[PDB]
C-alpha cells in the first residue's frame, strides 16, 4: 500500500528540519529530494513513507560477500520500494535495479580549500604533498577503480594505497577534511555536491577544473517493479515543466550563504 522510499541524509537533498522532534513522518525532513518525492508521489498517485537508509551508504557490491549495501541493497533485498536520492546511474547498479531517465546531470569534480595550488586531476596525479580521496561505497570510488585512462589510473594507484585512508564515509566528512587540512587535502565528489558546498559558509572551498565525466542521478526501483514506468514518465514530465531546475535553484542558490 504505502510505498517505502529509501533515501539518504545528504544536504541539500534530505535534511532534518530544525524542529523535527516535534513533527511526524515525512514532515520531519526537507530538501530537494523531499520536494521531489512529494511530486513523484502526486503524479504517480501513491502514498509513501520516507526512510533513511540504515547504513548511510549509496550502494556497492561487496567483493566476496557479494551482498549489495546502501540504498541499492535496500531495493535489491526488498526492504524499500523506491529510492529517491542523489543516486548515480551506473552499469553495475542498473544490472540489479531499474533507474528512471536522469533527473539531474553531473560529473565527478575536484573540491579544494581556497588557495590550494591545484587546477585539475592531472595536477593531483603529478604530485604528492596534497592528499586526495573519494567517498566510500559509491560510483566515484568505482570510477577510479575501473578507469583505464592514464591520469585516473595513476590517481587510483595512489588512493587505494594511501595511508592513513584518503576515503571517507560521508560527503560531510570529506568536506570537513578539506576545510581542516590547510590545503593538504582535496576531495573528489560529484559536481552537484561541490557546487552546493561552494555556496555554504564559511565559503572556503571551491570547485576547480572541469568535470572528469558526465552522468546522472536516477530514481531507482527494484527490477521489474510496477512503479518503474510511471516514475520514469513523471521524471520526464517534471523536467520538461522546469520543476527540476526550479528545485536546484531553490536548494543551491536562493538559499546560498556566500
Ligand atoms: C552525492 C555524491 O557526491 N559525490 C559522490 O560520490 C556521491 C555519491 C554518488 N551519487 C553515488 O551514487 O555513489
Ligand atoms: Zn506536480
Amino acid at each position: 500500500k504505502t510505498v517505502v522510499v529509501t533515501t539518504i541524509l545528504e544536504s541539500p537533498y534530505v535534511m532534518m528540519k530544525k524542529n523535527h522532534e516535534m513533527l511526524e513522518g515525512n514532515e520531519r525532513y526537507e530538501g530537494y529530494c523531499v520536494d521531489l518525492a512529494a511530486e513523484i508521489a502526486k503524479h504517480c498517485g501513491f502514498k509513501y513513507k520516507l526512510t533513511i537508509v540504515g547504513d548511510g551508504k549509496y550502494g556497492a557490491r561487496d567483493a566476496d560477500t557479494k551482498i549489495w549495501n546502501g540504498m541499492v541493497g535496500e531495493l535489491v533485498y526488498g526492504k524499500a520500494d523506491i529510492a529517491i536520492a542523489p543516486l548515480t546511474i551506473t552499469l553495475v547498479r542498473e544490472e540489479v535495479i531499474d533507474f528512471s531517465k536522469p533527473f539531474m546531470s553531473l560529473g565527478i569534480s575536484i573540491m579544494i580549500k581556497k588557495g590550494t595550488p591545484i587546477e585539475s586531476a592531472e595536477d593531483l596525479s603529478k604530485q604528492t604533498e596534497i592528499a586526495y580521496g573519494t567517498l566510500d561505497s559509491g560510483s566515484t570510488k568505482e570510477f577510479f577503480r575501473r578507469s583505464k585512462i592514464a591520469v585516473f589510473d595513476k590517481m587510483w594507484t595512489y588512493m587505494r594505497s594511501a595511508e592513513p585512508s584518503v576515503f571517507v564515509r560521508t560527503t560531510a566528512e570529506g568536506v570537513a577534511r578539506v576545510r581542516k587540512s590547510k590545503g593538504k587535502y582535496a576531495y573528489l565528489l560529484e559536481s552537484t555536491m561541490n557546487e552546493y558546498i561552494e555556496q555554504r559558509k564559511p565559503c572556503d572551498t571551491m570547485k576547480v577544473g572541469g568535470n572528469l565525466d558526465s552522468k546522472g542521478y536516477g530514481i531507482a526501483t527494484p527490477k521489474g517493479s510496477s512503479l518503474g514506468n510511471a516514475v520514469n514518465l513523471a521524471v520526464l514530465k517534471l523536467n520538461e515543466q522546469g520543476l527540476l531546475d526550479k528545485l536546484k535553484n531553490k536548494w543551491w542558490y536562493d538559499k546560498g550563504e556566500c
